[PDB]
């Protein structure tokens, strides 16, 4: 059948919101009140891939944009990019592996691991107005945990 998707926002565990930073980048900053309309709304698709109780393969598209978070090697490093696709063909159930994140439940938060690059995670910096990036540490310094808000 079709692929199933939910509209949502994400916030890092320090409660920073995600906004656009030019056409192909996201940044995280502390946001409240009027400025909260600036936050990115995702379409989270539930895609084909290896699955367990607490590990669910998803794609993260931007709502009503032909843009997806993807994980590629850039200058020889695993790298988070926003990638354009053909809007006739997306979303789909069998998303290409660079688009797939393993959603994980851990102590009432979420981590998003790259399916392509094991133990690389969607990450934010402690500092305000810095890029969202792919980090090879779910350890300490950079933030790898999130809450989800379900949007109408
Ligand atoms: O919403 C969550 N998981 C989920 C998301 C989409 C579909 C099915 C399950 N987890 C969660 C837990 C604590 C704070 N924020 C989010």
């Amino acid at each position: 059948a079709p692929v199933r998707s939910l509209n949502c926002t994400l916030r890092d565990s320090q409660q920073k919101s995600l906004v656009m930073s030019g056409p192909y980048e996201l940044k995280a900053l502390h946001l409240q009140g009027q400025d909260m309309e600036q936050q990115v709304v995702f379409s989270m698709s539930f895609v084909q891939g290896e699955e367990s109780n607490d590990k669910i393969p998803v794609a993260l598209g931007l709502k009503e944009k032909n843009l997806y978070l993807s994980c590629v090697l850039k200058d020889d490093k695993p790298t988070l990019q926003l990638e354009s696709v053909d809007p006739k063909n997306y979303p789909k159930k069998k998303m290409e592996k660079r688009f797939v994140f393993n959603k994980i439940e851990i102590n009432n938060k979420l981590e998003f691991e790259s399916a392509q690059f094991p133990n690389w995670y969607i990450s934010t910096s402690q500092a305000e107005n810095m890029p969202v990036f792919l980090g090879g540490t779910k350890g300490g310094q950079d933030i790898t945990d999130f809450t989800m808000q379900f949007v109408s």
